[PDB]
């Protein structure tokens, strides 16, 4: 009746369930919902898992192209001595698909999903488009979307450092001062970032991040390569895109 999967679980994993919905429209581009509710303890991760972690994503069966994953922003956690990065309790990830040239959208979601170990368990999605997205679609969708860094406002610059396996940041709040800050990190390929170190006085915030390689050791140096995290004060959420090193 509708493009949704009702909620499904898989009998080996008693601690998520997840959910997908969809529309199409006339143009072929298709908005999908991806709702996942955890039980208490477990969490799922964000795209920079941390050490240890795996981020969820799904295998389409059909061949889509521009595949947008939009990331809510995420929450940290230091469970059972492991640093990592992602959601508790329930998370919905709103997607976006061009070119199908299909009314069917075959998929599977590989969820990761994290107490102390990290369980991966795969889940098969199913979407008639050319049935209704549910009544409350464009609503949910939107909820969801609000939950998304943007890439403008909160700071107005940004400039960073690295030596000694240490990067440092230094970040101007465009308005105000800074309340309760959060930063969340994507390390380049093949290193580690340590728990971030955040001092802040008026509109200024330094970060201090302890850098590795993927063994644990002093990292080489990584000046140059991309500088990409989430901050995050009073409700609002900011996408960061440069360069490590500059200013």
């Amino acid at each position: 009746s509708n493009a949704d999967t009702g909620w499904l679980t898989m009998p080996d994993n008693d601690h998520a369930q997840v959910r997908a919905t969809a529309d199409k429209s006339s143009t072929g581009d298709v908005k999908i919902l991806l709702e996942v509710q955890l039980a208490p303890g477990w969490k799922t991760y964000w795209r920079s898992p941390g050490e240890g972690g795996v981020a969820p994503e799904i295998n389409w069966t059909q061949s889509v192209s521009d595949m947008i994953w939009h990331w809510p922003s995420p929450s940290a956690f230091d469970v059972a001595g492991i640093h990592t990065q992602g959601y508790d309790k329930e998370v919905v990830f709103p997607i976006e698909l061009k070119s199908v040239d299909s009314d069917n959208l075959n998929g599977v979601l590989t969820l990761s999903t994290c107490s102390n170990v990290c369980i991966l368990t795969d889940y098969s999605l199913n979407l008639d488009l050319n049935e209704p997205a549910p009544a409350d679609f464009e609503w949910q969708y939107n909820q969801a979307m609000a939950k998304v860094p943007v890439t403008s406002g909160l700071i107005s610059a940004v400039s960073s450092d690295y030596r000694n396996s240490q990067l440092t940041l230094s970040l101007q709040r465009e308005q105000g001062d800074w309340h309760q800050p959060n930063i969340y990190l994507d390390p380049p390929q093949g290193m580690l970032y340590g728990i971030p170190q955040l001092t802040a006085k008026g509109d200024h915030l330094s970060v201090t991040v302890d850098v590795t390689d993927d063994w644990g050791d002093a990292a080489g140096d990584i000046t140059g390569k991309a500088l990409s995290f989430v901050v995050t004060d009073d409700g609002y959420s900011r996408q960061v895109n440069d360069t490590i090193g500059q200013g």
